[PDB]
């Protein structure tokens, strides 16, 4: 499907993807998303976004996501994934990340949360996640920039200082390691939303391509 609308959306079993302009209130520009392949083992997509004005508020956050059973975060076995993207345009003040969602109730709304828990696989500008930075960790094989904050939605973002744009990890590490070193509160919370995209600031025309994103929630 071809998506431009502000809310539009294409799903096919497993996967699904968004346009989810939410923030395009706060500047000016256009965005589309394209849904290129789509199966059980897999989502390939791509969007495509100008955008400029209210340069440190995200202007949409297009992206595929992964159908999962709502589990507390102490009961999941594992969260593996995959994914390979790129960027034709990198002058721009955009992020691309992982977001998941967990809240102590269990029929919550699905795009917030108790707690947000962003993956930054790349940083392009003069942009910064949400709060302050609190450590530079390591996670996985990778070193990260650990940042927090918010009021009622708590967020920690982990921040790759270099582009990844081959990944292959599990998200339990980054669930395990807020757990045993932050108190994150796992026992209590569910897991509630897992998606992939990209966040745009300011900047474009600029196309992200997503070869192949998959994920699993065990």
């Amino acid at each position: 499907q071809t998506l431009c609308d502000q809310y539009a959306t294409y799903s096919n079993g497993r996967y699904t993807v968004y346009n989810n302009l939410w923030g395009k209130s706060s500047g000016s520009g256009s965005q589309c998303t394209y849904v290129d392949s789509i199966s059980n083992s897999g989502v390939a997509w791509h969007t495509t976004w100008t955008w400029s004005g209210g340069d440190n508020q995200v202007k949409s956050y297009a992206n595929s996501q992964v159908s999962l059973t709502k589990k507390l975060v102490s009961q999941i076995s594992s969260i593996p994934t995959t994914v390979q993207w790129s960027y034709d345009n990198t002058n721009t003040r955009a992020d691309v990340a992982y977001d998941l969602f967990t809240a102590a109730d269990i029929n919550h709304v699905t795009y917030s949360g108790d707690y947000e828990l962003m993956i930054w696989l790349a940083r392009y500008g003069s942009v910064q996640p949400i709060g302050s930075q609190i450590d530079s960790v390591n996670i996985g094989g990778h070193t990260w920039e650990l940042w927090y904050g918010g009021s009622t939605q708590k967020t920690y973002s982990f921040v790759s200082a270099t582009p990844i744009t081959s990944f292959s990890g599990d998200v339990m590490d980054f669930w395990d390691y807020l757990t045993s070193r932050h108190g994150y509160p796992a026992s209590s919370q569910y897991l509630i939303n897992m998606q992939f995209g990209t966040e745009p600031f300011t900047g474009g025309p600029a196309t992200l391509r997503v070869s192949q994103w998959t994920a699993s929630v065990n």
